[PDB]
């Protein structure tokens, strides 16, 4: 599922991201803006450690999913990576809150630091009504 800017912004504030750990609804539309462009189906696999990147918020299933081909791999949102490709994201949302409960933070992700720290992200929540 592609979702529409202010679709998305109102489906993650519902699921409480508004502020969570200190991140503003708005950090969270930049992130997955530049992960995935809102695409929930999107995957991106990492030849190197063999390890691919599931969903809107492209989470890498070395460390947060299971797939069962990556080597070496832990599972610590304990979910199938393929309910990371839903088009509910519940279960990715619930991943993402497991995730900056790490000391990173967002910062895990170097897209929010490159295209959304230290910028103005207020512009992917207005008129959206969150």
């Amino acid at each position: 599922k592609v979702f529409e800017r202010c679709e998305l912004a109102r489906t993650l504030k519902r699921l409480g991201m508004d502020g969570y750990r200190g991140i503003s609804l708005a950090n969270w539309m930049c992130l997955a803006k530049w992960e995935s462009g809102y695409n929930t189906r999107a995957t991106n696999y990492n030849a190197g450690d063999r390890s691919t990147d599931y969903g809107i918020f492209q989470i890498n299933s070395r460390y947060w999913c299971n797939d069962g081909k990556t080597p070496g791999a832990v599972n610590a949102c304990h979910l199938s990576c393929s309910a990371l490709l839903q088009d509910n994201i519940a279960d990715a949302v619930a991943c993402m809150k497991r995730v900056v409960r790490d000391p990173q933070g967002i910062r895990a992700w170097v897209a929010w630091r490159n295209r959304c720290q230290n910028r103005d992200v207020r512009q992917y929540v207005q008129g959206c009504g969150v």
